[PDB]
């Protein structure tokens, strides 16, 4: 399952800084970024292969990836935010 909703605002800034690339349709700083993302866990909801797609959330210093990431589903503003690699998911809200 999600775990509620979260205003962009409350979030890390490279959060917005992902959507504005997913916006744009790139480019991405890590060739991962726009990979499918599978959802072998069912932690969302079940949908057709190819439904959801990840990206990196930069994490400062960091030396890999990290942890953070958006999950989009292919709905009008359906984001989903991971700080913990997958464990758990919030829904992002963009208007607050």
């Amino acid at each position: 399952d999600v775990s509620g909703t979260v205003c962009l605002s409350a979030l890390p800034p490279e959060a917005t800084d992902t959507l504005n690339l997913i916006a744009s349709d790139g480019p991405f700083p890590y060739s991962q970024d726009g990979v499918v993302f599978q959802n072998r866990e069912s932690v969302l909801p079940t949908q057709s292969y190819g439904y959801y797609h990840e990206y990196t959330v930069i994490t400062p210093g960091a030396r890999t990836r990290g942890t953070r990431r958006i999950i989009c589903g292919e709905a009008t503003q359906e984001d989903y935010y991971t700080g913990d690699h997958y464990a758990t998911f919030s829904l992002i809200d963009q208007t607050c």
